[PDB]
């Protein structure tokens, strides 16, 4: 017995699919291997997103792999909810409930708005880009109503790099004359690389300056550069490079060649990429429950076309999504619990502050409990 | 000669496609006729829009007209985008540049802001509903920070209809709290009609409050429950009933045999409906240069599927958009000239007041001009 | 042993016929059975009137029950006091003493006055109708006199369905001419909630306003469209749901349909249709009781002519005033006990105030006490 | 050429009576004559009118003539209005339109309020009786709302004549109270004559005190009781003794003996004979213009009864109507011209003041022209 699924990723995402890879044979059961279709795209394009999704479904899988983005979601989740296929994703969840999918990317609104509450703020400036959704940006606008902060929030990515080189010292001058120190930067590793480059440029990371990373991969990008700046920087982490097993994976991974397993010679591994090893995780004993509980959900024949009217769903498929939010598992990214719907619940996100001798785990945030100081 | 086409409503749209069969019997001609195959579908399922795209465009249609919402806009843009057809509709324009769309519905941020500069506004509220679009949220509060305002911004979107009248009473007591005088509704008809309901409800028209509805479709609202409240109102309009064209439509518009034309025995008119006639009005017009011009446009069953792979489009579909961006005409919207990018240009949006004896025409924004006054 | 008996009904008053039956079924048989005569006609044209009571009269009836108005009230009285025929009605008690006559409305004068008081109004407006007679503005002017007043009176009653918006607005605009807050309905339930749309379209039930509905009828009107203004809202009761009696027979009563019951499946009720059922339980403990002292009040033949002259009143008519001005029961209305003049005594008027969570009583109101708080 | 008529008069009318026969002769045409039925009765019992009338339709008439009060009014006007059957009385007006109802009294509200705005007047006092309509009130009460005076109402019909005494003199010491010397009488003759009676006990006659008889017969009371004291006092009077008609009429008025003629030895003359007179004098030119129409109208016992089910008016009554509302004469009233309703047009009402010397016409009120001075 083997299942045969499908993995869709971007072009340009060598580490993940390096992750991916070494997981598949780490977890392979003798018992029954996985054996995945793997189709690379421009994820953002929703046509090459709905060609692959056809043709995966053409080929007769129980359950897809791969990530989203804003402009490639809603048809992923409307098709997975009107053929009821399982999607699992580790890509920003989405703007509210939708069935049919499993997100392995844990929530961000509670723990900063935690941390804000914590640092005692009461203005600062939320610099955002449309990215990953813009559910933080209205949860930070409700809670500032609540609090009464006086927030001002900022998009960066209509402006081209271009011409953001001359608004940027305007802004600047702009928080400066209005004493905006506190900045929040919820964007993507490569602009927030591209900002901090421009900050040190400019210089504009003096004392009171608290920048918070509204992105669990602090550790991930280039810190080294404002770790003695004297500026207060701060961040989450999901990965915890404490315990045994990231320990020993990072062992096994560090231990790996750049030739046939690019993004691999080197320790600081990515959350996308953790979450994918424990995509594999969850998975594997998603397939081996079915295969435990004497549910044989293996289709006769080809689960046919897409687009054909009517659908035509079927359900060993709601049997599979019933069994992945039935799961209960350890990983790169501490515990893994879903819910109902497919979010993530029961876990913890270490909070790092950095520091000249480097970043330092400043407490742990959880949903049970508010942010915690040890 | 027949030329063919394809129609996207939602399930509702009435007064839309009465509108449209309007635009069809009137201006049609003997020179050629339009032959539109029509699909009433739930417009947020990207699934049943993509199959009804995929079915157009296997019937070997020439251009497409329809709508779209948040959750369903990507889909199509990347769709029209790959396969080089061109798309009409009147709903909210795309935040960026989209080939092969082309949007009727004018740009609001610029009015809007130039308004708020006109009342010499520094605090206020915006309410918003999530299921149209951001982005003059956000192009309100990059104006706010770079002119110092206190933006209080709210979703009132989320709110279901099973207790939607405790909810707006505890909002707009809360905002009593913090002093809020001044609002902004960017919402639709029944939404902000919901809302003027439970202000009246609370006895939140009366002088003293100021009131801005964030849409084209002022008049199109029952705005006489609060014409005598005594509280100051202001909205855009973008059909000037006193014009001389829009007075000839209603003549034969308020004698439609509402049973066979729904939504049509009367004298007002939502935009949405009136952009639809000025849709069929351009699309006749290039299809009529293009007619004109000695080209060979001739289409056959050579179509087949949408999920072609490769996709390859026909290249004589270049052609259709650079004639339907080259159309300048005058319709219910007023001038009508697009540009390179599919967006409107040299358009007019009259800003209209409410007084105890009606609307007025108080003034004019333009994009070359700022708000006007009279 | 049915016991025939005459009925006169509006054109328009179905829930108290539905009342009166179910009345009628109630106490259906003691010892006994009853039997009506229905009439339904235009109440205030005294031609009918006259033509429905001769035509009863005729029937040899023993008893009749009905509703009048301010312009057919006199006809009715003097036909009773000098055939000796009772007449049981809720409508407005006479301006002065009638025999023959079974006022079952008490008094709304006293507790009107007493709540002036208890506010302590020194300056007010007073709107009246000229419907049910202008005892109450006699009385209330008296008293201005005698307690140095400020009273704005106005008839809202000859103004016909054409202007309706304009004369309210006018009136209300004067009032604020005035500076006037304080404001007095006499007015019926139609006027008031017409009177109630046209100040919540001008806005004036919020905070700094306080308006009396001058009728029992305070829960019967629609109050929910003012209970969220923030304005003082006072009015009376004579049926107290919170009751016993009240509880059982709403149950019953909101249980049944509006197919053989029109306005029947409601949990309110008009105190007209109250009075009505509370009537048909004097009547039948009337004739219980004459039936208990051996009377025969039988007929020696025919009752005759309704004109003849000298007009001969059979001397038996007496004594049933006797049984219906003797007897005392607990009712809908409460305790209910008449006078030597058909009046209503030992009765008690429920004061209730409209809160924002609901109309919440405050107090009761008595003929030898006073207005009570709690 | 022989007419039979109904008259209805109350038990106790006397110069009515006689001025009706006086004028019936004066204008008994040899042409044709008119036959009166008189019937005397308790005009306050709605019962015996009703007879009476009912009694006079059986007997085929086409005019019936007499009086009411507050409480026979709407019994007359509704059998008229139904039966088609013409009214003519000098009693007070009908607050309204009602057809069929000749109504030879002018109305006093006009006059009334222009002499109060002739004499400078904000604040004063309007003591009323409930037996001739609130209709004077009511207008009064709104043009005080309306020039804002300050005006205070009292009810002094509903008291005895033993119990006056005690309470007539509280009465006026708490009109001292706001030291009150302006009040208006809209009250009868003998309701009139005994205020000033219990004015002159109490001594407050003197000069300051301003007093108005709110009636036509400002002649007739005891003009001399309170006459001397120099203390303004004012009335209307509809008749003009000095005119040559009215003084070619009074000079056999006098003469004529008091047996067969009683009240009429005087040279003074209640209006409502005068208004009887002229009433007669209008019927003779009614039925005159009909008999010279060339019209046939014979009616007699055939009709049937009033009680009629369905009552069936006859055609032949409404030209009657036509034939009445539209003709003119000159009498002791003067110009007589009538509308489609059946009120008076341009009547021409003088007004007089009393002195120690008598009393003195001041000038004129009109319906076009207001107050005039001499
Ligand atoms: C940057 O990081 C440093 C790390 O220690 C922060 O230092 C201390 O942090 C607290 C809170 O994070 C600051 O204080 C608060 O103190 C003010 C009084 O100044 C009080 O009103 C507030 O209620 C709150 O308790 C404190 O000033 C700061 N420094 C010291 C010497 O304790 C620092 O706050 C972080 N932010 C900046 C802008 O440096
Ligand atoms: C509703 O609209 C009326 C329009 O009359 C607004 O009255 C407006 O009143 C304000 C008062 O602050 C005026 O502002 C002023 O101009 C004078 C003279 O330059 C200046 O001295 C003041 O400091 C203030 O800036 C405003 O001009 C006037 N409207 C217009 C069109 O001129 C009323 O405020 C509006 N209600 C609300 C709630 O906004
Ligand atoms: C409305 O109701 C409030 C609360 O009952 C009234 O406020 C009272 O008004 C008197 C004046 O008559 C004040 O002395 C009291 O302090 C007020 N509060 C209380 C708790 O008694 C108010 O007057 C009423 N009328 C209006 C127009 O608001
Ligand atoms: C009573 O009548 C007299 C004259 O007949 C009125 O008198 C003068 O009238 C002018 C007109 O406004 C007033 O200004 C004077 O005050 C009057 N003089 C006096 C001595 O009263 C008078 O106004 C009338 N009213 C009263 C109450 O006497
Ligand atoms: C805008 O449109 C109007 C109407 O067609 C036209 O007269 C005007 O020239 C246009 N503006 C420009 C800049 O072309």
């Amino acid at each position: 017995n083997s299942i045969q699924i499908g993995g869709l990723f971007p072009r340009g995402a060598d580490q993940e699919y390096s992750a991916f890879r070494v997981g598949m044979v780490q977890f392979s059961t003798s018992e029954f291997r996985l054996t995945p279709h793997i189709d690379n795209l421009e994820v953002a394009n929703s046509f090459a997103v709905t060609n692959a999704f056809c043709s995966q479904f053409s080929r007769g899988v129980y359950a897809i792999f791969g990530f989203y983005d804003k402009k490639s979601v809603n048809t992923i989740t409307s098709f997975c909810g009107t053929l009821h296929v399982s999607f699992i994703t580790p890509s920003f969840p989405t703007d509210g409930t939708h069935p049919f999918v499993i997100q392995m990317r844990p929530d961000l609104k509670g723990a900063l708005l935690s941390l804000i509450e914590y640092y005692q703020w009461d203005k600062f400036a939320y610099l955002y880009d449309s990215d990953r959704g813009l559910s933080t940006l209205q949860a930070v606008l409700d809670s500032a109503a609540e609090k009464k902060w006086q927030v001002t929030a900022i998009n960066v990515g209509n402006i081209n790099n271009d011409k953001k080189d001359e608004t940027y010292r305007s802004l600047f001058q702009d928080l400066e004359l209005k004493k905006e120190r506190r900045v929040i930067l919820d964007c993507e590793r490569d602009k927030v690389n591209d900002i901090v480059d421009q900050v040190i440029t400019i210089g504009k990371h003096v004392k009171g300056y608290h920048y918070i990373i509204a992105n669990l991969g602090f550790t991930d990008g280039d810190l080294l550069k404002i770790q003695f700046g004297g500026a207060n920087v701060s961040g989450f982490q999901i990965v915890d490079y404490d315990d045994s097993l990231v320990s020993k994976f990072i062992e096994r991974w560090s231990t790996l060649e750049e030739k046939e397993y690019p993004g691999a010679h080197t320790a600081t591994i990515k959350y996308t990429s953790a979450l994918t090893y424990d995509a594999v995780q969850v998975m594997t004993e998603a397939f081996r429950n079915l295969r435990k509980q004497r549910i044989e959900i293996s289709r006769r024949g080809n689960a046919g076309d897409c687009l054909a009217n009517p659908a035509v769903p079927w359900g060993q498929g709601v049997e599979i999504e019933r069994a992945l939010k039935q799961v209960q598992v350890e990983g790169l990214s501490g515990n893994i619990k879903f819910d109902q719907n497919g979010k993530r619940i029961n876990y913890t996100i270490n909070i790092m502050e950095l520091k000249t001798n480097g970043p330092r785990k400043i407490g742990y945030w959880s949903e049970v409990d508010k942010m915690v100081v040890t």
